[PDB]
């Protein structure tokens, strides 16, 4: 009757930070003690540190190698000699975000109590997030900043016409700096209401309809939207001055570390004033090098809706990808495929933030999220090196942030913690090089039925990753699903049977030393050794458990 593993841990484990520079000490707090307990600092697998758990508040300086993931785990010996983990944290020294991006999102910024705010802050930090974007925070598309640089509004109407409070923008950001998070404004790269200054937006600057230059482009928008969105051409030069001077404006008031630049997407055949094809996914990178020369030490994100710019901006000056995922990606292999081509678009350079939301259309209506739906799909990202753009101060269920119709339970909120844990503390091992494989594996029991990738209901799908030494093995278990739409979009997907004490064969040619264990849904993901034996070719082991996502790591 066991409750689900993150939930059965009897202490809650946390840091004070969501990441750290090479040199920073972890402060951490532990929820509750227990006697006769050591904490060890695990390196992929390999136990760097032990001491004593000896009350609820320690640090630890960790290793300044930069870019290098650890899981913190406490162990209790129990009266009989056996051990528990009673809890575990993933820690990130990263001097900078752009390598292992765990993005998140703001998307209320009235009167809003420091208190309030800093429990949003403190949330997210636990996930590791290191860097926000803050979704509807502007004023306006063609003019972001509400006042002058002289003398900002204190506060504004934004695009719903709700207030937005200076001060709660300053706030959040002062907060989500506190705690190692980079802040990045939302706009979209051409958005233009219908307020804007005709003397400072031209005709000439409009992406239309039609070639006679009749009908501009828009975005549609109903109640309770004070506007459509009118659309310029990115590589007009004027429109990239006047936004330049738009984003310094911003810069000047608002500590922003940089821009999340937004888009429509694919808007079929459209025109540039003179008749031209106005074709956008073309003006992008003249947009993308304007925007980086007018604020150099400013950060850049683009969104590639539905994959739209990806592959012709994949090279410009981008701290990493971004993809919001439509039909017809819809499958877990298109999320794969996404992730696949994102680093070939980018020449291996880049690691990619999918915005793919979850549960859309059961999100309709007040509900909750459908755990097992969330944590699958987010088994499936991470395990391929992946991120998830999803937490802000609730989980998105709209590619309109501020809706909040669906709630997390209790349960997916501690699941999802280890699996932020998981991901951050073996990022090394997911997103840090290395070549996709596909092991020789069998099951020695019949407990497993088991397949390559792309995965196939009814069955577990292994893939390998060689990264450095090391062979890396996910079992991604499918036995239950019921939909491989990686959206659950009506929050159908089934939770998975735990399978136990699982008797695998691998064809491993050199010969190993250690064979490793860890799940997030084992243990808080806290490294596990396993015995094996070797023959020639031939390696066998049992893993623990398998429900949604188990790694095993050969070296
Ligand atoms: O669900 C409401 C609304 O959400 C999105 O549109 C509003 C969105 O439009 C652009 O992205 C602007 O730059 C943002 O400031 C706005 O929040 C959907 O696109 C739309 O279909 C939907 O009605
Ligand atoms: O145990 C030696 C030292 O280890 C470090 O990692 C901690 O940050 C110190 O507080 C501690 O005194
Ligand atoms: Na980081």
């Amino acid at each position: 009757a066991s409750a689900e593993d993150a939930v059965t841990a009897k202490i809650t484990l946390k840091t004070d930070k969501a990441s750290y520079k090479p040199g920073e000490t972890v402060n951490f707090t532990a929820d509750k003690v227990f006697n006769s307990s050591l904490i060890r600092y695990t390196h992929l697998g390999k136990v760097i540190k032990e001491e004593t758990f000896s009350g609820t508040s320690w640090s630890w300086l960790p290793p300044s190698d930069d870019f290098q993931g650890y899981m913190v785990a406490i162990y209790q010996t129990n009266t009989d000699g056996t051990q528990t983990i009673l809890g575990t944290v993933g820690i990130d020294v990263s001097s900078d975000w752009a390598k292992f991006p765990r993005y998140g999102f703001l998307s209320e910024f009235g009167n809003i109590s420091e208190s309030d705010r800093a429990a949003v802050i403190d949330n997210l930090k636990d996930y590791h997030i290191n860097g926000i974007q803050f979704y509807d925070w502007q004023y306006r598309q063609h003019q972001p900043l509400a006042g002058t640089v002289s003398n900002p509004m204190p506060v504004w109407n934004d695009i719903i016409n709700r207030e937005v409070y200076g001060s709660t923008v300053s706030g959040y950001i002062a907060q989500a700096h506190s705690k190692n998070m980079k802040a990045m404004f939302y706009n979209l790269a051409y958005g233009v209401l219908n307020d804007y200054d005709p003397n400072l937006i031209k005709q000439q600057q409009f992406v239309y309809k039609d070639a006679n230059h009749n009908d501009k482009d828009k975005h549609e928008l109903g109640w309770p939207f004070i506007s459509n969105i009118y659309i310029t051409d990115p590589a007009n030069t004027a429109w990239q001055n006047y936004l330049a001077q738009k984003n310094d404006d911003v810069y000047k008031v608002y500590d922003f570390d940089g821009f999340h630049i937004d888009q429509l997407g694919d808007r079929g055949n459209v025109f540039r004033y003179d008749g031209t094809n106005a074709d956008l996914k073309n003006a992008f990178p003249s947009f993308i090098s304007a925007m980086k020369s007018a604020n150099t030490n400013k950060k850049l994100v683009m969104n590639a809706v539905n994959q739209y710019g990806q592959k012709e901006i994949a090279g410009k000056e981008l701290d990493f990808l971004y993809t919001e995922v439509w039909s017809p990606n819809e499958g877990f292999k298109d999320l794969t495929q996404v992730l696949t081509d994102n680093a070939a678009y980018s020449n291996n350079s880049k690691n990619t933030v999918l915005a793919a939301y979850m549960n859309y259309n059961k999100a309709n209506n007040q509900g909750m999220f459908n755990t097992p739906g969330v944590l699958l799909t987010d088994a499936v990202i991470f395990a391929f090196g992946g991120s998830h753009l999803e937490l802000g101060e609730h989980m998105l269920g709209k590619e309109y942030f501020p809706n909040k119709n669906l709630s997390m339970s209790a349960e997916l909120k501690s699941s999802l913690l280890e699996y932020y844990d998981f991901m951050t503390a073996y990022q090394n091992l997911l997103r840090d090089g290395g070549t996709y494989t596909n092991p020789t594996i069998a099951t020695g029991d019949g407990k497993l039925n088991l397949g390559s990738w792309p995965p196939t209901m009814g069955k577990v799908a292994a893939v390998g990753k060689q990264v450095g030494s090391r062979e890396i093995i996910h079992l991604l278990n499918f036995t239950n699903a019921n939909s491989l739409n990686w959206r659950d979009t009506d929050g159908t997907q089934n939770v998975p049977d735990l399978i136990k004490q699982a008797m695998l064969n691998l064809n491993h040619s050199g010969k190993v030393t250690k064979i490793w264990y860890a799940s997030p849904d084992y243990n808080g993901g806290a490294a596990v050794e396993l015995s094996f034996s070797q023959n020639g070719e031939k390696v066998n082991f049992k893993v623990p458990v398998l429900q949604y996502w188990a790694m095993i790591v050969v070296e």
